[PDB]
């Protein structure tokens, strides 16, 4: 009946509204995209999936891929593996790794630990771990704290492109979106592909322009031909 | 001839400058994409442009589709139609949508009330007449203020895509953008399109990604095929 | 060994993430974007590459074209000519625009000064003058200060698109991307054409929509066709 | 009510119809009647009026039929209307101009939403 319902925050959500806040105005965040053909990926799938859920017990998804690319440009850019911390820049010598997972009361972000140490399959098994709890709240406080980047997919939803927002107190994050048939050039011809919109959003008191591109770009290459990951090319 | 002309900001200007940068300290603003093939909207206004103002005295625009679109959306998502005031979430039970019409002294967001209790027609009148006093100054304190969620338009500017900002104290905003010929991929076939890019820019203290998605989603889905509005799928 | 390593930031990197910072919260800034056909350009150079290199003693880049294209845009809207100082807005009556070079030593803005007397293989030397000396590190305070654009070209390592953040104290900047050919609708047909996407941050407090919009718009249409320059068309 | 509110009424009065549940006070009213003999396979047919109403629409069955379209013969699902009318409160303009209104709105379910 009445045109208004004003409804109280909770003093939980009270600070949690005024930390994104604290933070996102104590750090210069910007964006930078790029797009990647899926195609490559969907057939490794197609190819060797029936195989590698025999030999695992796991299907193999797209999030292995993008942890595995993540990874190696967390190697080459060891400044977005780092955060800033008072006065201090912490380089990290480990790869922890923050996964947006949606959960009945909003989005959190499980840490994948040692993320470099796993397999795939392996790293399969650990995201649909976390995302089951995530899913039945049984999220521990020691399961969220930490991660030195966070990768978060909002392409299950439809998006095609935006900025995803630095989850405290890290240095940048990934924002994966829809996969999307769309004509492109290849070798002089059109032909249609698998694209999807990439965007990383950075610390720019961190990251500088040049670094936050290279990261990108390194993802991109990782994940339009996998096999860079042996030559290391 | 002096290599510097330094003009004094009045004092209006002065508190304006200072306001935007105010909001928009306090809010945490972030903006997503979507693109919108226009064919079908286009060709509607071909096929019952001339009935349609024979018969209402108007012409038929694509303001009130996008309009129309905007509500429905603002119904699936009550958290878009929202504000933040204080420690309080409010909640309206209305729609009233701020428009923004370009005037000799800048830009204006007047206000379209209950554009849900109105059928496309009087939609476009009441553009029409608000964009009107907009031209001649003619617009009141009472017809700037309110508003739940804003509507730009730049493609008359011929803008490609951009970042909309939030107008205060609303919680998103839509940016519309120029509508232009792009190959797109159409049942395995390319053809060209008329595709206009969708920028949303929402406040993250209270609107998710998920929610922000979905509702620009919601729009392109019923500016793509406006029956959906009528069958409410 | 240790998983962490902790790297104290000296003191005059201490207060320059500590004013991007300062600067960024006392902004209201915004991204627009628009795409190039650089087709023309491209033509030009190699129809004329030869003989302008033999007739000035320096090769015809890209840099000149889109400086030229960026004094005509800045000429057409003096509010992006312009700065905030204090209670007062500062037009400039003359042209310096910044242009970002990448040293050894991070990346540096050196300022091309009065670039509209200019002609384009003047500005071409000029361009490799400075870049010559911000790769040997002998760039000077001088060449450092001022400015009233900047104009940064991240193409060189492959970015896409992206959100050029503002050089204090100026009003907005040019972000330049990679050149990728990809399928565009000309003519009722698709053509594969060498396209760009171009980014304009602006500070809102000074330049609105209208004026970002139609100043990447100018840019746009001098790129694809050097001639209007000519016409001033 | 909205369209899937409309389907669930019928689903609902049709259940209640076809297990003799239906109420005096279900059968009693109504402006207008819509029949639908389609179901038995009825090209066209000439609906009774149901008293005290003015008018009455039957549907009939959906048949693949070869019709001109931009000047080229294609085949398309059509189905034959009949509005059945009082003459003595509906002329021949009227019966005509509301059985039209219904072909629009049919042909393009989106003119209900331009109100055109």
């Amino acid at each position: 009946a009445r045109s208004e319902k004003r409804v109280p925050m909770t003093r939980l959500r009270k600070r949690v509204a005024e930390r994104l806040l604290e933070a996102k105005n104590s750090t210069a965040m910007l964006t930078t995209f790029n797009e990647v053909n899926m195609k490559p990926i969907m057939d490794l799938r197609k190819q060797y999936g029936e195989a590698f859920e025999k030999r695992h017990g796991i299907r193999l998804g797209f999030m292995s891929f993008y942890v595995k690319a993540v990874v190696e440009a967390l190697k080459r850019y060891p400044e977005v593996n780092a955060s800033i911390d008072g006065d201090d820049v912490v380089y990290h010598n480990y790869f922890d790794v923050s996964m947006a997972v949606s959960t009945p009361r909003g989005l959190v972000t499980p840490v994948l630990r040692d993320v470099d140490t796993l397999g795939m399959a392996d790293i399969e098994k650990k995201i649909k771990e976390l995302a089951v709890k995530g899913r039945d709240g049984k999220l521990t406080v020691e399961d969220l704290t930490g991660g030195n980047f966070t990768i978060t997919n909002g392409g299950v939803f439809g998006s095609l492109m935006s900025t995803p927002i630095i989850n405290p107190p890290q240095s940048a994050i990934l924002g994966m979106h829809a996969i999307k048939d769309r004509p492109m050039a290849v070798n002089g011809q059109v032909e249609i592909l698998p694209m999807m919109y990439l965007a990383l959003s950075y610390d720019h008191r961190l990251i500088d322009g040049r670094e936050s591109v290279g990261f990108l770009v390194t993802i991109k290459e990782l994940l339009e031909d996998p096999t860079r990951l042996l030559l290391d090319v």
